[PDB]
């Protein structure tokens, strides 16, 4: 019964995950005065152009935009990365308040939100092959402020409504993820875990530099979304970030001078 409350929260999901407390596990603070510059690194290339949404889904933890993965649609290549990595879905990590709700932080500075654009990698066949892999889903991490609107998220926040409570769903096909990217593509990348139970450490990490905004509304519709079931006592979704975890024996690479 993990989650994000007063008895259930980050700190005690190691008595029944205890990777939780692992050499590779996410989110982690960048430090931008020891992450170095690679030279090695290729441009990232995303291609999103024939990506197929299909669904919107709150699983009691956060809402995933899911999509067609059956084939080669909307990929992530280049980077760090060898191979085609397959988009299966998105969703967000928020606070409660405008000071709070990022997973990885920048010099220990936390954002409103942190938007995760989730891949496997197709050499593995399947999702649930790959996640056993320590090279099996490489995550696009995006940082989220309060500020102007992001005019591609509001087909996104508009649904909210009709799946508020866990265990509701709602068609949502022809949504456009490009309109989630920022301008740069500007990354750093280290090797870590899922930040959800089972915590499994098969993610390379590509977190942008430059965030995107989005309105003060916006973010107060996400947190009108409901943690529980229908006809359940009401608990605002809110605040459903794990804190950043010891870096232990890893570098964090830019791809930027
Ligand atoms: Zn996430």
């Amino acid at each position: 019964h993990w989650g994000y409350g007063k008895h259930n929260g980050p700190e005690h999901w190691h008595k029944d995950f205890p990777i939780a407390k692992g050499e590779r596990q996410s989110p982690v603070d960048i430090d931008t005065h020891t992450a170095k510059y690679d030279p090695s690194l290729k441009p990232l290339s995303v291609s999103y152009d024939q990506a197929t949404s299909l669904r919107i889904l709150n699983n009691g933890h956060a809402f995933n935009v899911e999509f067609d993965d059956s084939q080669d649609k909307a990929v992530l290549k280049g980077g760090p990365l060898d191979g085609t990595y397959r988009l299966i879905q998105f969703h967000f990590h928020w606070g409660s308040l405008d000071g709070q709700g990022s997973e990885h932080t920048v010099d220990k500075k936390k954002y409103a939100a942190e938007l995760h654009l989730v891949h496997w990698n197709t050499k593995y066949g399947d999702f649930g092959k790959a996640v056993q892999q320590p090279d099996g889903l490489a995550v696009l991490g995006i940082f989220l402020k309060v500020g102007s609107a992001k005019p591609g998220l509001q087909k996104v926040v508009d649904v909210l409504d009709s799946i508020k409570t866990k265990g509701k769903s709602a068609d949502f096909t022809n949504f456009d993820p490009r309109g989630l990217l920022p301008e740069s593509l500007d990354y750093w990348t280290y090797p870590g875990s899922l930040t959800t139970p089972p915590l499994l450490e098969c993610v390379t990490w590509i977190v942008l530099k430059e965030p995107i905004s989005v309105s003060s509304e916006q973010v107060l519709k996400f947190r009108k979304l409901n943690f529980n079931g229908e006809g359940e006592p009401e608990e605002l979704m809110v605040d459903n970030w794990r804190p950043a975890q010891p870096l232990k024996n890893r570098q964090i690479k830019a791809s930027f001078k």
